[PDB]
């Protein structure tokens, strides 16, 4: 059977199992039901389901090379499966929570979930609740005998918390540290020193990279119970580069790619983000240049956004980058080597993974 | 040791447990950090503690009749501390997320979390999330070699899914089923037809009863390793009892208690909730009082409001109430007396939850 037939397949057991059980365990009326398949289908349906899919592809190359029955093989892909479902269901709680959060109004050619008319922020924030609770109803019931329920469990902790700290770091981070202060409203920093490239990948490490790359190859891992054949501090390493790398396309594209390919409107210069340009332009920048930047920056006024799209343009930023991309393929390149030296096989899936990002 | 002090002191201990793992492995700054504790603060403390005291109730009674080395009470009751701080924390996490959805004001005499002015609803939707992904953390640091590890984490994982499905039978409750559908915006009920005791019940059993009466009393049962003292249905039965009177009693309050006593002004009302007043109005109004309420109910409209109130006041819901509470008694009582035929000290920690309900 092809990877991705079985990982839709399974979405829908996993889909007709939770409703279910809602029926049988939780007295939902199935208008109500109704509801939470078509929020289920909205949220978590229509993506390239890259993350839960990494996880089936780790499994798949780990099943070329050991020893199995037919019915083993059947079960680690599906456990492969439900184990990309959870990491593609967490994803869907945290865009539904951040479009509200962000005041979001398109996602992926769509409306955001909380501006459909029969939803609104009372049901979506609630929704969203809903779906990273159906993570764990999810792992408790398939995988409720396995050897590695613990680790999984602990691990998909983990991440989510990094996640939730990330997005602190994300939201946070056009203000200043020092004036942080639930009494006191927020000003946009003036100054932009916090705009360094270490503080831009400490927001990234946490709020993507952790959920996007580490939890579905350690996923991968943990239901092939192949843990052992890596080295996981450079699993860890090899994660937090090609997910830096996502997260700096990502800020690249909300500048510059189309809002009808992009599948929304680019709000970073108008929300003061920092972003790779913002950064990358602060560090090559002349005083004349930064000053322009900070009388523009952050402002909804269209004349102003376009100011610093101008701004970004003159200062040449293909060329750093370029430098930044040939680095980034040095390093991962050289982590994939290091990873050779216990996994070939898992060494390989990385490769995918990083092919994947590198080209799309 | 007095249990309040004790519960008190770690609450401490777990806060410089959290904050400390964010500087040493989640990169935290001092001033998150700080905003951080504050929100805790916040968010966590300040209320009676019920919840979580009666964690460590269940298991102080269980220590008076069962022998253990000094440090081993000494654990047990560390534990049941610890568990009574992760039901606090996910109370916490509900209350944030639950005034954010209602665009609630007050909360205990003080705003609610995202309306103080340097956090806002972007912040606080994330602040809510991460308050449940530290009960997490705080479970699989404490608890990681404890036998009732996984018992107590799957218990948790299902309390917080019923929850979560409780708000949304509680959101959508003046709404007709039939109609629920996130294409359409939802209009009020005009028949009321679904504002039943049935209906009213499964409202209140999913959104209160299990995190406020299930869970403190089976994580003690659990901490103390004393789950066969019990016979589980009965317990689900008293608690699914006990937590309905305590509904029903903040839905009288909501209507009649003075602002200033009630620590908000109460707008069930307006808000056109399903609660025991309007359920209990509908058991018995005439046809003439049945059209007024409904002109009336779920306008913001002060003179709306007072209609709906003089509409209470004179349908002399104090003898469906008395009836009510009269009947909560002989059946709390007849639970109490079943569940001595296993252990008379976990039956009278049912009576002390029964008796703080009761009397408040
Ligand atoms: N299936 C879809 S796309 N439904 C939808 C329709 C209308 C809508 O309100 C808007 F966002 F456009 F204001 C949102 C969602
Ligand atoms: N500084 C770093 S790299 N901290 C970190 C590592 C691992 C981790 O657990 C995981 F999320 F990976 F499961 C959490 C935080
Ligand atoms: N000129 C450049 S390329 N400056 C830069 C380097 C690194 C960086 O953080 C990362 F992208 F690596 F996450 C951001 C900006
Ligand atoms: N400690 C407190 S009570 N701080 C606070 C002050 C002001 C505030 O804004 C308001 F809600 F009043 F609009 C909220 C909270
Ligand atoms: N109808 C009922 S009473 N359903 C139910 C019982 C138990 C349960 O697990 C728990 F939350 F209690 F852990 C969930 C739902
Ligand atoms: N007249 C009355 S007392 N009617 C009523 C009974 C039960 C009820 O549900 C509960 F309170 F039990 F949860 C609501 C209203
Ligand atoms: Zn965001
Ligand atoms: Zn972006
Ligand atoms: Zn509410
Ligand atoms: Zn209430």
């Amino acid at each position: 059977m092809a990877s991705m037939e079985r990982f839709l397949s399974v979405y829908d057991e996993v889909q007709a199992f939770l409703l279910d059980q809602l029926q049988s365990k939780y007295e939902i009326d199935p208008n109500r039901a109704r509801y939470l398949r078509i929020m289920m289908d909205t949220t978590c349906l229509g993506g390239k389901y890259f993350r839960g899919m990494t996880v089936v592809n780790v499994a798949e190359g780990f099943l070329a090379v050991t020893q199995h029955d037919e019915a083993t093989k059947e079960r680690i892909l599906h456990d492969a499966c439900v184990g990309g479902w959870m990491i593609e269901f967490l994803q869907a709680h945290y865009l539904v929570e951040d479009d509200i959060m962000d005041g979001s109004v398109m996602r992926r050619g769509k409306p955001c979930w909380y501006r459909f008319p029969g939803v609104t922020t009372q049901c979506a924030i609630n929704d969203g609740i809903i779906l990273k609770s159906w993570t764990q109803i999810m792992a408790w019931h398939y995988f409720a005998d396995r050897p590695f329920l613990k680790d999984l469990l602990c691990l998909f902790q983990k991440v989510d918390y990094a996640t939730a700290v990330g997005q602190m770091y994300d939201v946070t981070s056009m203000c200043d540290s020092n004036k942080l202060d639930p009494e006191v409203a927020q000003p946009m920093t003036t100054d932009f020193a916090e705009f360094t490239p270490a503080i831009y990948k400490r927001i990234v490490k946490y709020k993507t990279t952790f959920y996007t790359y580490l939890l579905p190859l350690v996923m991968g891992l943990l239901v092939s119970e192949a843990a052992a054949s890596v080295e996981m501090n450079l699993v860890e390493r090899v994660a937090h580069l090609i997910g830096e790398y996502f997260q700096v396309q990502d800020d690249v594209m909300d500048c510059f790619t189309p809002p009808e390919q992009l599948g929304k409107v680019g709000t970073d210069i108008e929300d003061a983000k920092c972003s790779w340009l913002a950064v990358t332009f602060l560090g090559k920048a002349n005083a004349a240049q930064v000053a322009e930047f900070k009388a523009n920056y952050g402002e909804k006024d269209p004349a102003k956004v376009a100011v610093v799209k101008r701004l970004y343009s003159k200062a040449n930023l293909q060329a750093d980058f370029a430098a930044y991309e040939a680095e980034v393929v040095r390093e991962v390149e050289s982590l994939i080597e290091q990873l050779k030296v216990k996994s070939p096989t898992f060494a390989e899936s990385v490769a995918v993974v990083w092919e994947k990002t590198h080209k799309r």
